[PDB]
């Protein structure tokens, strides 16, 4: 059995770089350590680097459809790794904006840290379903895995929608 040592190590520096490059995009503020070299996007704003993070969680999922239980087990100790980066690095940010920064920068902070936790649990149900239902190979599970896919991105794109009102008629 061989599991990713270094490149964990790479990747929870990065997801620690973003939530430091995080609140700064979505508002007007000056940031030069901006790594663009490594990145695909215009980048000037939270919103884009967003679509990369949701993008990059559904092409994982697709190969998870292959049936790597290498590319799950992977992903699932990046999973446990960001929760412990972007829960708490959001949760000490909270306390400088429940003060005068709360209205421009409270509700980000749910989308970033409570809507990664629902995203996981939906994630769950479809690692766990395929561990045991692996063993059969028949195609009615391959069915079942990809049902939950779609109701993760259509749950997602439809409340972030209503969200998105919300916030301009907030006074």
């Amino acid at each position: 059995m061989r599991t990713p040592l270094l490149l964990q190590s790479l990747k929870t520096r990065v997801a620690a770089l973003h939530t430091l490059i995080g609140p700064l995009a979505s508002q007007r503020h000056f940031s030069p350590r901006f790594d663009r070299q490594l990145f695909a996007c215009r980048g000037a704003r939270l919103g884009d680097y967003l679509t990369e993070a949701e993008e990059s969680l559904t092409h994982l999922e697709a190969a998870v459809n292959q049936g790597d239980a290498t590319r799950v087990a992977w992903l699932a100790e990046r999973l446990a790794a960001q929760i412990e980066a972007l829960q708490r690095e959001a949760a000490t940010a909270t306390l400088r904006r429940h003060e005068n920064a709360h209205l421009p920068g409270g509700r980000l902070h749910a989308r970033l840290a409570e809507y990664q936790e629902y995203e996981r649990r939906l994630l769950a149900m479809k690692n766990e379903r395929e561990q045991r239902y692996a063993e059969r190979h028949d195609p009615q599970l391959a069915r079942e895995i990809t049902a939950l896919d779609e109701r993760l991105t259509r749950c997602r794109t439809a409340i972030a929608r209503t969200e998105r009102a919300l916030e301009r008629i907030t006074r």
